[PDB]
């Protein structure tokens, strides 16, 4: 089916300030966003913040401001932040927003007439801070910041509280049997796969009951009635999880501010999410819980949900280091360092490392050797003589690429993706330095053509394929070889030999650095 490609961030809490955990996962959302807008999709990619908790009110009354005051002015830090790291987010989503409400009564309201709620009571433990309903196997000892002998969630670590309210409870043990088959069924749909095996040993173990509504005075009254039972608020994270489906009937404007909620998901050909990117913190919320409120109210289930290493929840700060060191260079840091295990390194020495060994060295310095004056010496892209098998043999490299990333941007893996591609730029620079075109102006035109060609075709579609990482820098270094707009996106231009010989560059600046290296301290 050709649908728009539905691709989300989780929404933040906005009981603290936008941090690297943040800016982390919007950033995946955003690249898969433009990898499928360069392929040539439509895209719909998603992110926001979630203001509704007994967490964010408890937050609102330190800094003794109103729950409404505290909630506009951090998700105003959030959209600022989030227009500073140059991001192309589609909308951002705020669980206050009155069409977000209405789709929470609608989708409330279905699992009732389902049979899938009824009143209960919930008797156990519960974590403020992640939202989170645990059993008695994962807390354990532990200290508060009053440093009292307290207990703890094992997943976290915040201090977790005992609870016994009469709720609102969900039927999750009736969907255990339904889960596993989906899961079974679509063995892509959880990312990556070891996150994937936990997800099903813990529905095989079974499924408690899900309490989801807590009674009003508990949330300090900062959270959506129970459609026909306003003693009691909805959880949280039934509000959260269900702004995919409010931002799939979204419509927006010109300005990304929304202005129509229509009633047919369908009508807008966003829903369900093809990715869910989430820290591995809110996993069970989006594996377990999301897919059973979904199969309840007969709604269609995402395709894939893809799990990172940091957690959504010494300073770092994103903004500062991006001015440091280059937006797009940060955003390459942050996407090539790190897989889906978290054990990476963000030192300054290594980002350094990173900017001059592979965006300076590698990419810079070989953008710059095939547009210089000395070596492509008419300022044009040449047309080519006859191949060599050493030629044949790097231009089979160039062809394969995109069909490599590509299988990799899909995962999605978007560090795998980046190697890939750097794998290509590496072999492009052995065959400089080999073929040594330099040399070639003096002794011999006519081979230059050919090494010439190849290597600003090899620079674009590595440049072509990268362009999702590298959003800024991909247009410069397109600009200095003069590509067509036309030839920068859809997957006609993935092909060896787009642009045509006779192309001309772009104009130089006497000056010009596309990646500046930088000092080891
Ligand atoms: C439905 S996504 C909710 C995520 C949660 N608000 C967090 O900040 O981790």
């Amino acid at each position: 089916v050709e649908k728009v490609f539905f691709v989300t961030s989780p929404i933040y809490y906005v009981n603290a300030a936008p941090h690297i955990g943040h800016v982390y996962s919007t950033l995946i959302t955003d690249v898969i966003g433009r990898y499928h807008r360069v392929k040539g999709e439509r895209v719909f990619a998603l992110t926001g913040t979630d203001e509704h908790g007994q967490k964010v009110a408890e937050a609102a009354k330190q800094k003794q401001v109103s729950p409404y005051d505290f909630t506009t002015a951090v998700a105003g830090e959030f959209k600022k932040c989030f227009e500073q790291m140059d991001y192309s987010i589609d909308y951002f989503i705020r669980t206050t927003n009155e069409q977000h409400k209405a789709v929470v009564k609608e989708l409330w309201t279905k699992l009732e007439q389902k049979g899938d709620i009824y009143l209960g009571r919930y008797e156990g433990w519960y974590s403020i801070s992640d939202e989170s309903f645990l059993t008695p196997q994962n807390i354990t000892d532990g200290v508060d910041k009053d440093g009292n002998p307290c207990k703890v969630s094992l997943e976290s670590g915040h201090v977790v509280t005992w609870v016994s309210e009469e709720n609102y409870m969900f039927r999750l043990s009736a969907f255990r049997e339904r889960l596993l088959e989906w899961y079974h069924a679509n063995p892509g749909c959880i990312v990556p796969e070891f996150r994937r095996r936990e997800v099903i040993r813990a529905v095989e173990k079974g499924l408690p009951d899900l309490s989801v509504s807590r009674a009003r005075a508990t949330l300090h009254n900062w959270a959506i009635p129970v459609p026909g039972n306003p003693d009691h608020c909805v959880y949280v994270w039934l509000d959260a999880l269900t702004n995919y489906l409010t931002g799939s009937r979204l419509r927006v404007d010109e300005s990304g501010k929304e202005v129509s909620l229509v009633d047919d998901f369908n009508e807008l050909e966003r829903f369900p999410a093809d990715v869910h990117v989430i820290g591995k913190d809110i996993l069970k919320f989006h594996a377990i819980y999301w897919p059973a409120f979904l199969l309840s109210a007969g709604l269609p289930l995402p395709k894939k949900i893809v799990a990172h290493g940091w957690w959504t929840k010494n300073v770092f700060d994103p903004v500062e280091k991006a001015e440091e060191f280059g937006y797009d260079a940060l955003k390459y840091f942050l996407l090539r360092e790190s897989g889906f295990s978290d054990d990476g390194d963000y030192s300054d020495k290594n980002m350094i490392a990173r900017l001059n060994g592979e965006l300076a060295d590698t990419l810079g310095n070989l953008v710059m050797r095939c547009t210089s004056a000395k070596i492509n010496v008419n300022g044009e892209w040449p047309s080519p003589a006859a191949y060599t098998e050493e030629d044949e043999s790097l231009i089979q490299l160039i062809k394969d690429l995109p069909g490599t990333a590509d299988h990799y941007y899909l995962i999605p893996d978007i560090q795998k993706a980046i190697i890939a591609v750097f794998d290509v730029l590496r072999a492009i620079n052995a065959y400089v330095t080999d073929m040594a075109p330099w040399k070639l102006v003096k002794t011999d035109p006519e081979r230059l053509r050919t090494v010439l060609y190849i290597t600003l075709e090899g620079v674009r579609v590595t440049t072509l394929l990268l362009s999702p990482i590298l959003p800024r820098k991909s247009v410069v270094i397109f600009d200095m070889l003069g590509v067509p707009e036309v030839h920068r996106k859809g997957i006609e231009n993935f092909e060896f030999g787009a642009v045509p010989p006779g192309t001309r560059l772009g104009p130089a600046v006497e000056g010009e650095v596309l990646f500046s290296k930088r000092s080891t301290e």
